[PDB]
């Protein structure tokens, strides 16, 4: 990673806030190969800077993140991975796991890093976008944001494996058994988000939150996060994550997975998504009425 | 950033399906320096991504495996920030220390969390910070006469990796950590710290045999076996043991006792400081602790 030629996001430190800001708004800040690498590198940079006390992750454009979009001679090559997605030959789930687990590993830097992480969600945080967002220590969301994992319906299982740890069993299952999304307001109500300001107030309340955190000594902040993370990680997060990443690979290789891909190839991915969600009445920015 | 054409602390070679990572500071007991965890972590990742590699074999050159611990400018890891944080007569900052020592342990933990099997071969000694590395490996094979343990429990460390109780169980971990005593490789096999403990003349051959039997399996099978076994391992609270133990190691280095050890090492050299620590306990150098 080259801090002078970042491809997917920007880095800027203002006062004590390290702002990591997705920079592909034309693509909904969709996750590409470089996203986890840049995210993890920038988080480490922030961790090591004694003038940084808090990391604020956000996206440009209409929403936080819409989800998923030098490796030659590795298991991660484009050729190896595309061969592993052919339907009419046995695939290798561990070749898939080596690829997908490294996305998740990059995203997990927001959980495991020394310093506090805040994610600001506006608009949408769906599918892969939640594999990032749910790792953050604090999530603040616009009241009218759309948040969930629609590809439970076809083509994914949340690789991060964090829904049960963030929502509890009942509410995680409510979303993962349907692919339904909740509003930012409901995310606050269910405790997925710490607050849900009206969209006109989101930036102001977000800046207030990070300022308050940033006013604290780094040593205190690091200790609080270490203390709290002993309880979080003791819930079996590592296991939830591993098995969910395997499951996501499975979702991308079932008959249902391949039929979705074939639809995306014929009509484009946006239209494949519309046809997935339309029978459920929550296509686009429509609410799921949870 | 690690340069595979200019490695500082260790070497890398793939022979058939075995990625050999071999420590390369033989006359300093392969002592751990800043680049050690960076190189180990990068080379383990490279092995993981190479479809021609099935197993990773870590060993050290010289008389023993590892004797333990020996671009950051403007970071919490700078030489100046860390040196300042070790002054005795001012308040120190345990989180400045944690940021440093946790990143050593993170590099070492790549042997545990990587996709593929890891094997550590111990000859001679694996003591102190050496064990922070070794105990992360999936398989440990040791010369019957090797010396294995954490002598700085006596003064100046607490095992930052935090793995002793996970690898030995409560009673045998406490037996070594309440004393700083070392066990032989033979005892390590009996206690299940090592999977076998060949005579030193047979160590290399038995090691090669073990890694070849592992390498004869498909990569997909191996990765699944490791993932399955690690769910139980990690469910023991390894992450918490490692975090609290890394905090405790910082403390050990900043107590009156820790400062007195460093003052002796600074005045007379580390070797003499170790002499004074271990000779009263009858186990200085390659002597056994008679556990």
């Amino acid at each position: 990673v080259d801090f002078d030629n970042l491809k997917t996001m920007t880095y800027e430190v203002t006062d004590r806030v390290a702002r990591i800001t997705f920079n592909r708004p034309e693509k909904g800040n969709a996750i590409v190969a470089d996203t986890p690498l840049e995210l993890s590198a920038l988080v480490e940079r922030a961790d090591l800077d004694p003038d940084v006390h808090v990391i604020l992750v956000s996206g440009r454009g209409e929403g936080f993140c819409a989800g998923f979009d030098p490796y030659e001679g590795t298991v991660l090559s484009g050729k190896t991975q595309a061969l592993n997605h052919l339907p009419d030959e046995p695939w290798d789930p561990m070749v898939d796991y080596q690829m997908m687990s490294r996305f998740v590993r990059g995203f997990a830097s927001l959980m495991h890093c020394d310093k506090p992480t805040v994610v600001k969600i506006h608009g949408y945080c769906v599918a892969g976008g939640t594999d990032i967002a749910l790792h953050a220590d604090q999530v603040i969301a616009a009241a009218d944001a759309k948040i969930g994992y629609p590809p439970m319906r076809v083509w994914g299982v949340p690789a991060a494996g964090l829904w049960a740890h963030r929502l509890g069993d009942q509410r995680a299952k409510r979303l993962l058994f349907t692919g339904d999304c909740i509003t930012g307001a409901q995310a606050a109500e269910w405790g997925l988000a710490v607050e849900a300001p009206d969209p006109a107030d989101l930036d102001a309340r977000t800046e207030r939150l990070v300022e308050r955190i940033a006013a604290m000594p780094v040593n205190q902040l690091i200790m609080a996060k270490l203390a709290c993370n002993t309880a979080l990680l003791n819930q079996g997060v590592a296991t939830s994550q591993m098995v969910s990443t395997v499951f996501d690979g499975i979702a991308r290789h079932t008959p249902e997975g391949h039929a979705f891909v074939a639809t995306a190839r014929e009509h484009g991915f946006r239209e494949a998504v519309r046809r997935r969600d339309e029978p459920m009445g929550d296509h686009g920015r429509r609410a799921s009425d949870v």
